[PDB]
């Protein structure tokens, strides 16, 4: 019945008094985070739901000009906790929707508790004494690029996210959701992504977060988490996982996801 819960597809799965929200990063959607959901269902109410403008969503939807800054997102996100009765949840964000959650924490402190984050970039280009692994020129020559041959760029990013070697699981299932996105709205995000800076917001997050990427992500480099670390205005707490790549909860579930579950279920102590 829900017009906001069919937009976002959202998917309630388990039961339990806290809720673990589930938001998945540009490129794919909430199929991203199968292996993790069984390990959550028998404790926790999980929620799931896909970014708009994902090759799963109603492309008609798709705002141009709200989802032109990630504070329109961010609304999204907080209508769909407001409709499913969510309080003080478990958001646990994959890229994009972490800075989402992130952002939405501080206009909503009493829809989120804490936020766990894997592969977050607060900014994607590099600046003075912060390292995004990208000079803010290439960055805007690659996505002129990617205007320019859409299809080239595009099958190129999917090994560039996955990460390492080779034709794997998450390679294929990637590329099939990569793909499943309207080529104008794909290109709409990636604007704003590139785009957007968080950097000066950060001490505002107070909640606390838990910081998770892999030790090679060409998207993130381990910098970013460390510049996360210390400049999150609460509690944090950062665990790198030993694996290649963007989506390590996909393309390397056996070492990834008992570090989600543990923290998912751990608290940052006081001091
Ligand atoms: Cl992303
Ligand atoms: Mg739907």
């Amino acid at each position: 019945m829900s017009t906001v819960g069919s937009a976002h597809n959202v998917t309630v799965l388990g039961s339990g008094e806290t809720t673990v929200v589930l938001g998945h990063g540009f490129g794919t959607d909430q199929s991203v985070w199968k292996y993790l959901v069984p390990h959550l269902t028998d404790d926790y109410r999980v929620l799931l739901y896909d970014n708009m403008g994902a090759g799963t969503t109603d492309p008609n939807l798709y705002d141009f000009e709200r989802y032109s800054s990630l504070e329109g997102h961010s609304q999204d996100l907080i209508a769909i906790l407001e409709e499913f009765h969510v309080t003080k949840c478990i958001f646990v964000g994959h890229s994009l929707s972490s800075m989402v959650g992130a952002v939405s924490s501080i206009f909503r402190p009493d829809l989120f508790r804490k936020i766990v984050m894997i592969s977050a970039c607060p900014r994607v280009a590099n600046a003075d004494d912060y390292y995004g692994g990208f000079e803010e020129e290439d960055v805007n020559q690659l996505y002129g690029a990617m205007e320019e041959n859409f299809q080239t760029m595009m099958t190129g990013y999917a090994p560039i996210v996955v990460g390492g070697d080779l034709e794997s699981e998450a390679m294929q299932e990637f590329s099939r959701t990569l793909f499943n996105m309207r080529p104008d709205i794909a290109l709409s995000i990636c604007r704003m992504i590139s785009g957007y800076d968080l950097r000066p917001y950060l001490g505002l997050v107070v909640i606390p977060c838990h910081i998770i990427q892999s030790s090679k992500d060409k998207l993130v480099p381990v910098a970013v988490a460390e510049y996360l670390h210390r400049n999150f205005g609460g509690k944090s707490v950062v665990e790198l996982i030993p694996t290649e790549g963007h989506l390590p909860h996909l393309s390397a579930p056996d070492i990834t996801i008992p570090v989600l579950i543990r923290h998912i279920n751990q608290d940052i102590a006081d001091d």
